[PDB]
């Protein structure tokens, strides 16, 4: 279980995330990333989403674990 989130104020619509890792991060009505999933449990999906996080220029991707 890894829930993903994206601070809506930090984000600039740079869009490395939607590339890179597309099953996970999708560009909303106002050009700010959002996730397509409320939970990730596949690890290869996770990998791509952590990749995204390590990459986002303004770093507004936060992944989370329970
Ligand atoms: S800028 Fe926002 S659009 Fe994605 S790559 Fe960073 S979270
Ligand atoms: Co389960």
């Amino acid at each position: 279980a890894w829930k993903v989130s994206v601070d809506q104020d930090t984000c600039i619509g740079c869009a490395i995330c939607a590339s890179l890792c597309p099953d996970v991060f999708e560009m909303n009505d106002e050009g700010k990333a959002q996730p397509k999933v409320e939970v990730i449990e596949d690890e290869e999906l996770y990998n791509c989403a952590k990749e995204a996080m390590e990459a986002c220029p303004v770093s507004a991707i936060t992944i989370e674990e329970a």
